[PDB]
């Protein structure tokens, strides 16, 4: 199977600069070289570049409207032209609000996709619904069909179109939900394990639910947008928003272990990986490090080892 | 329902000097603040003023018995004023002495209540059985029937009244318990879980067991004393005595989301959280937002969220 | 039950020196005096003084194969001696290539022996598939039976004679195996529990399928060579080869507590220590002290605490 890795180095999501420069600190680690060390066939796109929408006057509370619709809009032709080709897409990002363009552009070739998304944070606050008009944390709410005309319509987003629904999402990692948000959640219904439901039920069982609950009637491709911030501060430091109290490095591992063996792994996203939040060297080297660690898990590396077929290493 | 936080700024208990400063540093986090922001009423008594027993000789082994003994007959009867009111008590303090009185306080009130003690310690060292007359290690000692008349009585402690029994406790984080408390443990049959069960089980089974074990024929109040040194010292580092290998922040907050959600939580002592022992400012930080969340989590804030009751956030 | 310490201050089983001064970090922690506190008799032999071979050319890409060849002939043999007088082993070394002469002296006397290696590296390399010529990677692969005749004779290990087979030993804590160790435990059919095992099962149950998995059908002497990298770099953190991802400081105690209560402990290794490898005395400190743990808990020492018989602490 090809994989095609395309980079998204966008910030305008959220306040914090340097997550643009995600994408390359990735590359800088070796993603591409080992990815191709994999069973997959790696392609990389490279870096889209984004066109800045001048004068972009914020609506009403939400920040940059226009340079992340536009952003997005980009990249969701990008993402559904490679999916068109039959390969996994796997957009290194800046900040989340990106994933509406991933998710959209990965919907348009299939349709049926459900949606595992890894983030201390739901991201589901609406341009009404949000203490700030950060977008990297309202990516959900343009993409949920029983969001939709639920808020006024944002300069820069009228190309999209709610392609999944609140029965397609499964949340791992919850711990900082705005009260909107948690209304929004529990109103919808939608399906969650936050870190209480983690260490209740254990890493191995959430992952064996999150996946009855999404394949168990239908075999659907799977879409993974892993919010670096998922995993605790103490592995993933360099982030614009870390939260104490997170998945642990063993866990986050664990995830993609399984979502590799379900074999319906269709779209990936890799954020919030901000190379300029890391207070030593150190910290960079400790998120980027687990950000590609992650990124091969998906595609095959077990912690168990792994060997190539048909060879006889005796 | 309402909630009243009553300080007891005491360190007598134990040799470390600072934990008396414990309730300060709670409050100047912003711990009454933040429980407003809970479907509780919240009231602070303040803290209460300890009159120092002159000439206060050791009774044997056991130090300051004088001034323990005076300090928790005030507080308890403090403590049963306010359960007496139908509010929830709230005990931030210095040492784990403090227990004493707290709990004597509640059951004068609650006679059928039952304790939830997190520790490393089992605190349950008679007088006869302390290598050091620490007091805040022999909390427990104090207030079991099985255990009265087991030891000569203390200068101080007349006024206190065995209130529970061997079956109305429940330890959990158990790691560094002396030869006597464990010969003490078993004989009585006292049930715990220390950190080789909670390893075996699971947290989530740990509470599912710990709740049909007190909660399984009658629903009765609940008394939570909470040794901050039940933590790990990677999350709790500013207390007298921390033992590696301890509960894990999400397993604290487990706990306590548990806790919140029986509906029956009925007192709470917040203990041994020493602002002067913190190696940097930072790992005071730390332990004093610890206790704090502890305490919120205690109270309805739950990890998943929270959202006001009839507000449409849309 | 009788105790002997036997001190491998031997280095050569690998590039980074430091792990020979292993045994006196150890010491001076205190682990011989801790261990006389437990039930059992303790004796120290010592440590052995290793005739350097001079001249040691290294067998095509092993390194150091003489010297590591008779360091581990000389420690089988002094093994054998006090396994032959009931005693139990407890090997203090340098680098784990001494794993070699101690199971070998050890199965001298207990030829029914099976062996649970707790080590992030499974250490099967053959003399042909290591990347390196680093003994201390290859200690199960001059052990076992299956192995026999797939790689050629080593200068200074004709002594050696295959003790165990496929079937006698199981793996914790997997998480970096190299692609030919990966062939050959996967076509050996060897048991093992790496980190994503661990995960899924939880330490619980894992210890609890090791054991019906070799003690099933009969008891037998039970062999625990603890390579420290087995636990996170954050435990133990004091060693030459650190992998991210570890079995944590909970868990090691949880495979010792359990090793201890089956009554079949016949022989142990507490090997990769590196007091020179800690980047702070802490760290150094820290690794040294959860080595000690480990040990004194094989022999005893459980977290919900110890009293001695017949005492009536009351
Ligand atoms: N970090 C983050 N999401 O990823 N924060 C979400 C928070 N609700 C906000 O609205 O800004
Ligand atoms: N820290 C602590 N309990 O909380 N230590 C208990 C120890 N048994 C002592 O008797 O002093
Ligand atoms: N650290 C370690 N084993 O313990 N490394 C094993 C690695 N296969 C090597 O062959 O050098
Ligand atoms: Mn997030
Ligand atoms: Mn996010
Ligand atoms: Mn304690
Ligand atoms: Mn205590
Ligand atoms: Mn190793
Ligand atoms: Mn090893």
């Amino acid at each position: 199977k090809p994989i095609e890795i395309i980079g998204a180095p966008f910030s305008k999501g959220q306040p914090r600069g340097g997550v643009e420069k995600g994408p390359a600190a990735l590359r800088k680690a070796g993603l591409v070289e080992k990815l191709k060390e994999t069973e997959y066939n790696v392609r990389d796109h490279g870096d889209l570049a984004f066109v800045d929408v001048p004068n972009d006057s914020p609506f009403q509370i939400v920040k940059n409207p226009r340079s992340v619709g536009k952003a997005n809009e980009q990249l969701a032709a990008v993402v559904a032209e490679t999916q068109k080709n039959g390969t996994i897409s796997v957009v290194l990002g800046g900040d989340h609000s990106m994933a509406i363009g991933s998710i959209s552009g990965h919907a348009r070739v299939h349709p049926d996709l459900c949606v595992i998304w890894v983030d201390a944070h739901t991201d589901i606050n609406t341009p009404l619904t949000t203490s700030s008009g950060n977008l990297h944390g309202q990516p959900v709410a343009f993409l949920l069909k029983e969001l939709k005309g639920k808020f006024p319509d944002v300069p820069g987003f009228s190309w999209v179109t709610p392609c999944i629904s609140a029965k397609d999402i499964v949340y791992i990692g919850l711990r900082d939900v705005d009260p909107g948000e948690h209304y929004i959640i529990k109103t919808l219904g939608i399906k969650y394990f936050s870190m209480t439901e983690v260490d209740k039920l254990g890493i191995g069982k959430v992952m064996e639910e999150t996946f009855s609950y999404l394949l168990g009637r239908k075999k659907r491709p799977i879409h993974l947008s892993f919010d670096v911030d998922g995993l605790d501060p103490v592995f993933t430091p360099a982030t614009g928003t870390p939260v104490v109290g997170g998945l642990s490095y063993r866990e986050g591992l664990y995830i993609t272990e399984e979502i590799y063996k379900t074999g319906l792994l269709s779209g990936l996203d890799i954020m919030e990986v901000n190379p300029t939040l890391g207070k030593t060297p150190e910290e960079v080297t400790r998120t980027v490090n687990t950000a590609v660690a992650l990124t091969l898990s998906c595609f095959g590396t077990k912690r168990e080892g792994n060997h190539k077929p048909e060879t006889d290493y005796l």
